[PDB]
């Protein structure tokens, strides 16, 4: 109580009080700031970080900010990310011959050692911020509350954008369940190691842990993104996927968009692509086809549940976009360009001398006079060796500012999903687009997903490889079980490939807003249109079914080319992968789909 500098311990729901005070006794913060989520709290905290050189203000824009990190702490790190369960098998399938790549289990005993070696006294001299936050619209029956303790002001500010945060959240929680989220940069005062670029972090000791059985996320040593903004990956994919398994719903690495045709008919679609494969870009697409409209519900994470009527309802549980900045240009994503010019926090991009932002791929000239400070706080010119922005640099921006944010983006009941799309980067062999033969086939298609690393072609089932909160075999069984709900309206499932390249490494499909031509065919297919031709991998568009006018040289034969040699190779790789990685936990229906694809290919 003596150390509370905002709010009141007496005021917290009892269980929230125990969490705060228990971890205060452990971490030894100098003060405790219970966040209220107010504009005043936000602005004062921003100005404070500014005074201290933790952030700089971008004067070219309205209320925007730039943080530059320790180059040791620049990304979410999978090698340091663990899930603790009594049994390894509940976390990952026990692989047949190899090491698992579907999760990273740590015993409770090992974790307890790691914890006791990190957290005691870790917030000495620092403020513990208490962040009460809702993943999902505040009223929604699909929403879940978390409380994050952190000693990073950069985390509080970013969480205000990426979640719904504040007092109204505590008042909505009452004596209900919440996910316990503990974070420390791991740099108690006085500092024992030198502070780099005013960015507190402890790389040697970084550890991002999930303890689903205790409803706890415990993360240490990193101030960055997914390691520190605990609502996003840790809560909304890892903890949630398991919660969803227990509760009958789904927590997925999916964008949600609403699409409207020239008649005004509207549908919602969800899509799972791995990072750097274009979700944010699709979710706020500027469609090239006249009359068509795409509206954004979320760009990263979907929580979905069948309602009493059998509609699959999806909410975006985030309150903002945490997008990769480099590659973002008016040509590629004009709506992201529009959103990020106010109330936005940037991380590890270059700064122009007039107080604007810059990054590789921004594809927009600088005025004669304007110079560039790189993300490493050094002067920079287009012919230095280093990129001006870090490749994983970011904007953190309010969802409500996207000029095409969907009008139901915050509806507490969610939006009805009629189609689910899978995809990644495949330079060869995979057509632009196909549609699954059935639900069980579609689940197989999700399971089989592969994507060029950003020359290796990696497996990334459902775009969830880094995020499974529990056994992936069980997660497949959970997806298959959806067909066994009597009322369920199972959405059509599609697979796309924006990235097939021709013989000289050039893209066959222009992509971007031209992807609206692919969405149109999907939409028509959901309505039951006779626009599909059967192939060994599923339905592809008929000849002339796609609107290809205005395109120029589009080699359709090569684009939808299905080679026997490639697909024989593809099934072997899928076969081996599923055998090793899922092994005893592979559902029968999946093996059956694998057998069936092998057989259809063998008849070519
Ligand atoms: N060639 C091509 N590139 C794309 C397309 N969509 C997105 N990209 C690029 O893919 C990279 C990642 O895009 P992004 O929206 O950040 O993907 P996310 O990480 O999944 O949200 C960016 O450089 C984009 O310019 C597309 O349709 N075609
Ligand atoms: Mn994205
Ligand atoms: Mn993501
Ligand atoms: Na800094």
């Amino acid at each position: 109580s003596a150390k509370v500098i905002q709010g009141s311990l007496d005021s917290l729901p009892q269980e929230v009080r125990k969490f705060v005070e228990g971890n205060a006794q452990l971490c030894q913060p100098e003060y405790i700031h219970i966040c209220d989520g107010s504009e005043e709290e936000y602005g004062r905290l921003l100005a404070h970080m500014q005074e201290e050189g933790v952030i700089r203000k971008l004067k070219k824009y309205d209320n925007c900010w730039l943080a530059l990190t320790d180059p040791r702490d620049v990304a979410r790190i999978e090698s340091k990310t663990v899930i603790i369960t009594q049994e390894q098998r509940d976390t990952v399938p026990i692989p047949k011959s190899g090491q698992s790549q579907l999760g990273r289990w740590m015993s409770e005993e090992d974790f307890e050692k790691a914890f006791n070696a990190r957290f005691p006294g870790c917030m000495k001299g620092r403020t513990m911020y208490v962040i009460p936050f809702s993943m999902g619209p505040l009223g929604s029956p699909l929403a879940k509350i978390g409380i994050e303790l952190t000693d990073s002001p950069y985390v509080v500010a970013s969480m205000r954008i990426m979640t719904r945060m504040g007092t109204s959240v505590l008042e909505a929680l009452g004596d209900g369940e919440f996910i316990k989220c503990l974070h420390s940069v791991g740099c108690p005062l006085p500092l024992k190691k030198p502070l780099v670029n005013n960015w507190a972090c402890n790389p040697e000791l970084t550890l991002i842990a999930h303890l689903p059985d205790r409803r706890e996320i415990i993360s240490f040593g990193s101030g960055y993104g997914g390691n520190s903004l605990l609502g996003k990956k840790c809560f909304a994919l890892r903890i949630a996927s398991r919660l969803a398994k227990e509760e009958g719903w789904l927590a997925e690495h999916m964008l949600i968009l609403g699409i409207t045709n020239p008649e005004g008919k509207k549908k919602y679609l969800a899509a799972a692509f791995p990072s750097a494969c274009g979700k944010t870009n699709l979710a706020m697409m500027n469609p090239t086809l006249p009359g068509w409209k795409v509206e954004c519900v979320g760009d990263d994470i979907a929580w979905m549940k069948f309602d009493a009527q059998g509609n699959l309802r999806a909410i975006n549980p985030e309150n903002g976009f945490f997008g990769v900045a480099p590659g973002t240009s008016v040509k590629t994503n004009p709506n992201a360009i529009k959103t990020i010019q106010k109330n936005t926090i940037f991380t590890n991009v270059a700064e122009t001398s007039d107080g604007g932002v810059y990054w590789e791929g921004i594809d927009e000239p600088l005025a004669p006079g304007v110079t560039i400070t790189s993300w490493k706080n050094k002067e920079w010119r287009p012919q230095d060796e280093e990129p001006c922005a870090h490749p994983n640099s970011r904007f953190c921006t309010p969802a409500s500012q996207c000029p095409i944010i969907d009008p139901a983006w915050e509806s507490p009941e969610g939006v009805p999903i009629e189609g689910i799309i899978f995809g990644g980067r495949r330079p060869a062999g995979v057509p632009l687009v196909y549609e699954a033969l059935s639900w069980q086939h579609g689940v197989f298609v999700g399971a089989a997903m592969r994507s060029e690393a950003t020359k290796v072609i990696m497996h990334d089932p459902f775009a969830m490889r880094p995020f499974f909160g529990y056994n992936f075999g069980k997660y497949l069984a959970h997806w298959l079980s959806m067909a066994h709900r009597p009322a369920a309206k199972l959405p059509k499932i599609f697979h796309v490939n924006w990235f097939r390249k021709d013989k000289n490494g050039k893209f066959l499909w222009p992509g971007f807003g031209e992807n609206s031509r692919v969405l149109e065919w999907m939409f028509g297919r959901i309505e039951g249109e006779d626009s599909a031709k059967l192939t060994p991998i599923g339905y592809v568009p008929k000849e002339d079914a796609l609107n290809l006018k205005g395109l120029g040289d589009v080699n359709v034969e090569e684009l939808f080319g299905i080679s026997k040699e490639f697909w024989e190779k593809e099934v072997e790789e899928i076969d081996k992968y599923l055998e090793d990685q899922v092994n005893a936990d592979l559902p029968y229906e999946i093996e059956r789909e694998l057998r069936a694809l092998k057989q259809r290919i063998s008849q070519m």
